[PDB]
């Protein structure tokens, strides 16, 4: 382990890290500790391990106050450090936030982009962080982003797939499992809901926010959809109604005219998460407060605004004396917030540099987290200078593609389309005439394919027909036509590859990215767990 | 070594990457609509197909290698 390491940090020292400049490893003092005033509290996670998930649902319908669920584990990060938050700095702070902040109703740190990120570039899994995170936090109630069939990759994966991962993430410490279409389509979300019910946690089914519901103009998603898609989430039993604004579209006047028409429609509690790309998620949090929404997703300060989410630290004084306050230690999160501070200068290699608030993100309605990544995946390309260009083409290719809801996988597939159509140099009457010797990604393909389920209006025929030339196109839940995987034919041919028997956790790991954890692998072989290195001996040597 | 541009014999990627691997021979028989090659950005892949119904004369690059936008990948006669 020690050859391992010395092998890590010569490599590092000498060739660079991988995607980032090779910099002069500069001396950091060592993050500040929080000071906190720690007051012993009844948790939602205490609720759920004794009483049950329709208990956290009560005691959230009960909570007069807003109640906070913390991004800064994985969101925030996401989208501003293009998700490389180790998991050292977390255990740094993650006792502090089990402690001084047990007012939240949960923390966001896992799912998402992570689950990829993690092992992909940060050579840690994120089981372990997981697990670690779970024995740091334990009054701490946790929430994973889940995108439905789609898990956490980006393509459909099979039902019982789905259900293990469900299965083996609740039973590693995931208590609140936030299940999303990319779509809006009910039977991607239904499986994951059931599977989240039988194991005893809390399913969020989860309303991806597009367009303007007070935009006469724009009737494609209207508050009556949104409405007829809350009631259809409702009657499959889901604990906690979520409404996803990836992008921050949700205009505070509209933020308090959906979740109005929203409680008099259904029963469930409402948790609303946005980005703060416009400038305006605190005042849509508030509109949403005034209009009574259970729970709001926020981060903290030294890693809010942009296209992370509104400040913890904010939104409690934005709250202070109206009628709802936020439950929160403001005290404690401004503590909290110097040690996220300090780590933040660990990750200059990977800031995205956004200063200023786009009132752009209305017309292109690029999702906070594809913000960063979209420019970097331009740059690998060749045109990254060329943003505005790409994000003008993003606009296009939506209107082309029937003005679907973007966020991951389908933002990925509007932002590949967006990609190869400056890169190439096409236009929206080109691909209509000379689609058919073009051959477009994979990710478009698969898309008018059917993989990433049924749009709202369907495709269009047209650009459809073009875009798949002879593949076939299905209709229905891409999870019926998936064959059904045998975990133990799996488990086999894993341990025959890494050389050990593997955990549930393992197997299920090499089912979402097949590559990608044994390229996770063969590095362990190599440079051993490098998640125990601080992060500018990790990044610099 | 950069394919042309206009004529669709030679076939190029889009994006700088790598060729993982390359499934079909050296000058064999293509028909319309079937991948040949596959090309990679850093999360993306693009398996190209076949824009006609032709066969190979010589192929230019080889398995891992890598790629360049636009550059000449198989020239298909
Ligand atoms: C790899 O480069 C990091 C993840 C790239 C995809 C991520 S996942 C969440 C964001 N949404 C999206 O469509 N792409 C981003
Ligand atoms: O990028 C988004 O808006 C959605 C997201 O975080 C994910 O599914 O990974
Ligand atoms: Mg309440
Ligand atoms: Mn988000």
């Amino acid at each position: 382990r020690g050859t391992k390491t010395l092998h890590y940090l010569s490599m590092i020292t000498v060739n660079g890290f991988p995607g980032i400049e090779n910099t002069e490893k500069r001396h950091f003092e060592e993050p500040r500790q929080p000071l906190l005033n720690l007051e012993k509290k009844k948790t939602a996670k205490n609720i759920l391990d004794e009483q049950g998930a329709d208990a956290v649902v009560d005691y959230v319908k009960n909570t007069k106050e807003v109640l906070l669920t913390d991004t800064t584990l994985r969101d925030a990060h996401q989208s501003l450090l293009a998700t490389r938050l180790r998991l050292q700095d977390m255990k740094g702070i993650a006792q502090a936030i089990d402690q001084g902040l047990p007012e939240l109703f949960s923390a966001e740190m896992w799912g998402g982009a992570t689950f990829d990120v993690a092992y992909r570039f940060l050579n840690e899994s994120p089981w372990y962080r997981l697990r670690k995170l779970r024995k740091l936090m334990p009054n701490t109630m946790f929430q994973m982003l889940f995108r439905g069939s789609n898990a956490v990759g980006y393509q459909n994966y099979p039902d019982n797939v789905i259900e293990e991962f469900i299965r083996v993430a609740a039973h590693e410490g995931i208590d609140v499992f936030r299940i999303f279409d990319s779509l809006n389509w009910l039977p991607q979300m239904e499986k994951s809901i059931q599977a989240v019910r039988d194991n005893g946690k809390i399913a969020e089914a989860t309303i991806c926010y597009t367009g303007d519901i007070l935009d006469p103009s724009r009737p494609k998603y209207n508050i009556q959809y949104y409405k007829d898609l809350a009631k259809e989430l409702e009657a499959t039993g889901a604990h906690i109604l979520a409404v996803k604004d990836m992008a921050g579209l949700l205009k505070p006047q509209a933020a308090y005219r959906l979740i109005s028409e929203l409680k008099d429609t259904v029963d469930l509690p409402i948790h609303l998460h946005t980005h703060d790309t416009s400038g305006n998620g605190i005042i849509t949090y508030s509109g949403a407060t005034q209009a009574g929404v259970d729970i709001i997703d926020v981060a903290t300060a030294s890693l809010a605004g942009g296209t992370s989410q509104p400040s913890m630290q904010s939104i409690y004084y934005a709250l202070e004396h109206g009628p709802r306050h936020a439950s929160i230690n403001v005290k404690n999160a401004e503590q909290i917030d110097h040690y996220w501070e300090d780590v933040r200068k660990y990750y200059a290699p990977f800031e995205a540099g956004i200063t200023s608030p786009q009132t752009e993100v209305y017309m292109h309605e690029m999702p906070g987290g594809q913000y960063t990544n979209l420019k970097s995946q331009a740059a690998a390309v060749g045109l990254g200078h060329r943003f505005d260009e790409i994000k003008q083409m993003y606009r296009k290719v939506n209107m082309m593609f029937g003005d679907i809801i973007k966020v991951t996988p389908s933002s990925k597939v509007v932002g590949d389309m967006a990609l190869f159509m400056i890169q190439n140099d096409l236009t929206e009457e080109d691909v209509y005439a000379r689609g058919n010797e073009l051959n477009f990604p994979e990710s478009v393909v698969s898309f008018f394919r059917g993989d990433l389920g049924q749009p709202v209006g369907g495709f269009p025929e047209k650009l459809q027909k073009i875009i798949v030339k002879d593949k076939a196109v299905i209709t229905d839940r891409p999870g019926l036509h998936a064959e059904k995987v045998d975990f133990e034919t799996v488990k086999a041919d894993l341990e025959q590859k890494i050389g050990y028997e593997p955990g549930d956790h393992e197997v299920i790991s090499y089912i979402m990215y097949p590559q990608v954890f044994l390229d996770y692998q063969k590095m362990q072989r190599e440079f051993g767990a490098v998640t125990l290195l601080d992060t500018p001996t990790f990044l610099h040597g």
